């Protein structure tokens, strides 16, 4: 009838828009029928019954402003880690199987945004691994080549978006499980700033470090997902934390990107090529690339390995393990790992925590200079064979670049970097300070325009298709501003010499209105190398309207900005064509009174004027 | 010659400034000699031998700013918990004795600022207790009466400062040891924001909760000590953290002060009479007292008794106990409290941390609303023999207000509230948010001037002496500032109706310059109930000089300020008498052109014209 495989969020929406509440249930009805559970498709642990689909779809029908839910009837998958009321939760352990009577906060949000859950996706037992092989439900393969591992622990979620069954899936990520699988499947892996997404209704692994995460095929959809799940939840998740107002949206073009001085590849020879390339590619966005000694960070990861954090896993599972459940239910590697906790007492937990904080001091000194870390997502693309032969060594290696991110409270975005000779994908992860998530998205779009020029970027398994438009970003929503509505008229307008002064203060554009009928404009005598105007409210009726640009300037930032404003300009209030009043550039009478003040009200705004003695 | 007993820091300083080095030294020697170690004075574990005094004195004399040193030649004591290189550190356990190479940073900062260490003071063993009695070296009495307990664990430090022996002492505070001994000895106990004062070179107890603290006879001395010790030490104390720029120096006159709904006294009859009177004096300062459910805070405190924090003590101390050490050198209650930690898995420790985090989510919501908490410092004035009956009960009742402050990351100040009919002191601890230390000191001063009207405040044992000038405050020094220099000319002046807007944005007064003679001042048409002026710069030589006050407004808070500036005023710039420019209130043309404007230039400033107009 049609083919859904590889449809973006947008694709799915526009279909549903020009189609009907039965014909678009048809498409979902048999997308669901085309899927297999169990051992037959190792990617899916359970699928929704056909009747559950109907039920979700009914509720989607009560919703009254349908063509506004940013995710209306978009199918999605969820690590069998994260509760959904419709299906059981397992954590890739058949005997751990419980039924939640309530959605995950995060599922609940996406359902409210109009999404349809399709089934619980397969993971490394108890989210413990970066391979994707450590599950009794089966070994999920890389979407490109069945000799190859999918990555873990979010194995099924990466696989199912990778072959485009679904445009979005959820994973979790403590130490790489939402990053490593992006690389191996040519996907986008967003590891949100910690605490931004709630973990209510997700089974605890390392609670104090855990994050729900998202796989998509493009920046576009990753953003949509992130906007929908970045929601507080304080009283029901002990590690939730509200995002601040005025989140940055875009780094400066010459932002500082650190790359590591020592890069271990462990024998790999293809992956270093793609990395080297990626860096050069950043250089040509105009980023300042600086080579940094990552020792403190690798010190921080050695904590995770030597410390008692394993005991978090133990804390979460020890009652169940005392149940002494059937052995064919447990992955021995996972169980063994988790029981390492027994050797650590309360005092050791603290001793290691002291060490964690010590290293954080160093780590915080390093990051103060730097905006973004660029890191290979992972050294290897392991074969199923290699991890069977080395079930541990391979796992550690895949943890090289991912382990420190959560312990240092950073945000990260795993993004594709091209293809090795053998036709398999790898990538880089961009790591930013907390709350930088929209800016990471933005920086990735900027890296894509260089590294896959024109529109050559590929997605998931679809090596023969091209992103045109699906890597575009909304940026943060208006909901998130809390600034001063300030109007500009001169050097601060788009393109004019001082518009940077607005960007340095993460000013956000609002609109281009005109002043009311009350105003006059003047070129003041050129002192510096920039020519500047100067508004004037004068009411002997003789005033027309001047062309304005209005920007929200974040409250905590306005000082930074007004420090740059010299005599005889200032910030007062100008009345708009709207009758509304708004903070704005004004001028001491003195300024427009000097010799060589040209009246410029004639020309409508400052724009025309500064181009005709030009 | 005269008696040193009860001398302020300033007493010490003005003697040295009017005396010869030799004569000063004599006074220090005499002082030193009049002291007796333990057991004959239970307060002192060790005194410096005369040759260390000389050695200290000499290092002082080597300095070429010696007079400009805020603590020049002031004697101080330090808890036998805190390293001074000239004496042994004990933690009040004879067999723990060791002899440090270097000073603890905090003592090193005191020394650099001129302090002379006279000796190490007695504590509850390993700083475990709120009573002062858990010590092999002796049971230190309340400086007011022999049959009463000094309070712990900083027991010595409160004795010597209470007896006017030394104007400043160092203690530590995990769950009340900097606070309870102040209430009980009529002292000021400053417990700073976590991480403000370094913990390098102090023996850990609950390392993730430890603060070094300060006792003093008066606010002024506490502030001075604070300013010297509040310095970052990130690379050598993994819990050290720098104060940000622009710390608040004063709460608004009408700040919110929370008190508890339910206030347990455990059969105390005297103490509640003091607490109620303290509450009333604070109502009398203009404060808004709110009755708050303290349940969440009390949940956090019983997190510490029930939880695995006691394992931090074990952590600090297990190697030492393994070396099966002499029985007689140990306090059995103490070692039992500590050995109680072996019950706890790493995984239990995390479980308790999850809970702690959950309670904090509730605490931080409860507190956003509030500026300060007012709490009885401690319910009881325990007698020595009451403690010998109840070596555990009394301890924990004394903990009913102290146990949540550090777990929640708060600042605190234990301050005196008067005397119970039987002649004993108690008081009030004021609890503020992180980095609020300066404003807490100022609030205490405000409290005093109502609680102890026309200079009738007592200090230490000195029931017959009167605080004249020593509770006065410098506020934070100017190098803590980072703001926009802003001139005001009108209703924002000191004493005028809109001045509150500068305090509410945490503005700091700089000075009172005039403009250059290029200025006119106008009283704008009275519209609201608040009259307003406007500056006009004019070139034509017809200007004059107008009074201003110039403030520093944190860059941080300037948006909040400008947001309250309406049409026709603005913020631009003023040239000062000095030729310097400086942000200033300015005014639209349209402002001083309106029907009803008065030229007010002849008055040389807004204030003279308001008083004339009356």
């Amino acid at each position: 009838m049609e083919s859904t495989l590889g449809w973006s969020v947008q694709d799915w929406l526009s279909f549903h828009s020009k189609s009907t509440p039965t014909k678009s249930l048809e498409l979902l009805e048999n997308l669901l029928k085309s899927q297999k559970p169990a051992p037959e498709d190792p990617a899916w642990i359970s699928l929704i019954p056909v009747e559950d689909l109907h039920h979700q779809w009914n509720i989607l029908q009560s919703k009254s402003n349908k063509e506004e839910l940013p995710l209306y009837g978009v199918p999605i998958a969820v690590k069998d880690n994260i509760d959904y009321k419709g299906l059981p939760t397992t954590a890739a352990c058949p005997s751990y199987l419980y039924q939640p009577t309530r959605d995950s906060y995060v599922v609940e949000l996406l359902r409210d945004a109009g999404a349809v859950v399709i089934g619980k996706t397969n993971l490394d037992q108890f989210a413990t691994g970066l391979v994707g092989t450590r599950s009794p439900y089966g070994k999920t393969p890389c979407v490109f080549n069945d000799k190859y591992v999918s990555g873990g622990s979010s194995a099924g979620s990466a696989s199912v978006v990778g072959r485009g069954i679904v445009p979005l899936s959820l994973g979790t990520d403590t130490a790489g499980a939402g990053r490593v699988p992006a690389a191996l499947n040519n996907l986008i892996g967003l590891k949100p700033t910690k605490g931004a997404f709630s973990c209510r209704g997700v089974v605890p692994a390392c609670k104090s470090l855990d994050c729900v995460s998202v796989f998509a095929l493009n920046l576009s959809d990753a953003e949509i997902a992130f906007k929908v799940m970045n929601k507080p939840d304080l009283l029901e998740d002990e590690y939730s934390r509200e995002f601040p107002k005025n989140p940055i949206s875009q780094y400066p073009k010459d932002l500082t990107i650190a790359i590591p001085k020592e890069v271990p590849w462990f024998g790999e020879t293809e992956n270093p090529k793609l990395y080297t390339k990626a860096v050069a590619s950043l250089k040509n966005t105009g980023a300042k690339i600086v080579v940094v000694d990552f020792e403190p960070l690798l010190e921080l990861a050695r904590c995770l390995y030597e410390g008692a954090w394993v005991a978090e896993r133990y804390c979460a599972t020890r009652d169940f393990l005392a149940t002494n459940p059937p052995e064919s239910s447990l992955d021995e590697t996972v169980v063994n790992i988790i029981k390492g906790a027994v050797k650590f007492d309360a005092a050791d937990a603290f001793k290691f925590e002291y060490k964690r904080q010590g290293i954080l001091q160093k780590v915080n000194l390093l990051l103060k200079d730097i905006d973004v870390l660029c890191v290979p997502t992972c050294p290897l693309n392991p074969k199923l064979e290699e991890v069977a032969q080395e079930p541990v060594l391979v796992n550690s290696r895949q943890g090289t670049w991912t382990n420190f991110v959560n312990l240092a409270d950073l945000a990260a975005l795993a993004v594709p970097s091209g293809f090795r000779s053998d036709g398999l994908p790898n990538g880089i992860t961009l790591i930013g300070k907390k709350f930088s998530d929209y800016a990471l998205l933005d920086l990735a779009k900027r890296f894509f325009s260089v590294a896959f020029p024109n529109n050559s970027r590929t997605y998931g398994k679809f090596v023969d298709r091209r992103i045109t438009v699906e890597d575009e970003l909304d940026g943060p929503s208006k909901d998130t501003l809390n600034g001063v509505k300030l109007a500009v008229v001169g050097a601060h307008l788009k393109g004019l010499p001082l518009h940077w002064q607005l960007q340095k203060c993460n000013a956000t554009y609002l609109s281009s209105p005109k002043t009311s009928n009350n105003y006059k404009l003047y070129a003041l005598p050129k002192v510096g190398p920039v020519l500047k105007p100067g508004l004037r409210r004068v009411n002997d009726g003789t005033g027309s309207q001047i062309q304005l640009e209005v920007y929200s300037v974040p409250y905590d930032r306005f000082g930074d900005f007004i420090a740059m404003v010299p005599e005889p300009l200032g910030i007062g209030s100008v009345e708009l064509e709207s009758g509304e009043w708004v903070k704005s550039f004004i001028c001491e009478e003195f300024g427009y009174t000097q010799q060589g003040t040209v009246d410029i009200t004639k020309f409508g705004g400052f724009k025309p004027y500064i181009e005709h003695i030009q």
